[PDB]
């Protein structure tokens, strides 16, 4: 598909800032199809079509826990939907279905001349993210939909750790002191199961289960890595290779691993 480069050349400082290069606006989805609710964040001035990312919260949680990713990613050139699930008690498989339904709705709104994102989406370039059970659902989405270009589960919770089938580039954020989805029985065995993909594991030092959520104390680092990963793999943009693949050399990181990254 070639590359899909948007925006000025990245620097560490420009990726650690809270606001990327593009102005962002948002709207709530009027008739969500297959999920509970969504807010769509989009760049007004990206200079070309951009890929789409759907983000799912955790069990009992709402969009507030994942909201910060909307403007953070959209401002670098992505259409991002943060969803609420049909019920906040939905399990990971249901969360995956709703995540994929939200991406499909972004593709439909791209066809809709009355939508703010009419013609703004390259619907062939999509990614998945989520927290906790939504991170589990993101891994299910990636396993079931290898056409996805990237995945970034955060403090994932899953009953099964075997994601050996996944071929999608996957960045797993983990939280060192997680007591809800302990790293040793969730994020790390999940990470080790994947032998068929580019992958990365970033464990946040001292982090509780909410360490990648809105209001976290490491938005510079986490946001830099999330954006860099999505830019590298959703846009095929090798200006981001070093940022996506590098050990961040951060006292904020207690464990860093990566494989097959370029
Ligand atoms: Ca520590």
């Amino acid at each position: 598909g070639g590359s899909h480069m948007r925006g000025p050349n990245p620097t560490a400082a420009s990726l650690e800032a809270s606001a990327g290069p593009f102005t962002v606006r948002s709207f709530t989805v009027s008739r969500p199809s297959g999920y509970g609710a969504g807010t769509v964040y989009y760049p007004t001035n990206a200079g070309g079509t951009v890929g789409a990312i759907a983000i799912v919260p955790g069990y009992t949680a709402t969009q507030s826990s994942i909201k910060w990713w909307g403007p953070r990613l959209a401002s670098h050139g992505f259409v991002v939907i943060t969803i609420d699930t049909n019920s906040t008690l939905d399990q990971p498989s249901s969360r995956s279905d709703q995540q994929m339904a939200a991406l499909d709705q972004l593709a439909s709104l791209n066809n809709d001349s009355s939508s703010p994102i009419y013609g703004k989406v390259d619907t062939s370039r999509m990614g998945v993210m989520g927290w906790s059970m939504g991170g589990g659902g993101s891994l299910i989405s990636a396993a079931n939909n290898p056409s996805l270009k990237a995945a970034a589960p955060m403090a994932p919770w899953s009953s099964s750790t075997n994601f050996s089938s996944v071929t999608v580039p996957t960045l797993i954020f983990a939280c060192e002191n997680d007591s809800i989805a302990p790293v040793n029985s969730h994020a790390l065995p999940i990470y080790n199961s994947m032998s068929r993909n580019a992958k990365q594991f970033l464990e946040i030092n001292g982090g509780s289960h909410s360490c990648a959520n809105s209001g976290n104390s490491n938005q510079a680092l986490i946001g830099k890595k999330g954006v860099a990963w999505m830019k590298r793999f959703m846009d095929n943009d090798t200006r981001y290779s070093q940022f996506a693949c590098e050990n961040p050399n951060s006292t904020a990181v207690s464990d860093f691993r990566t494989a097959n990254c370029s």
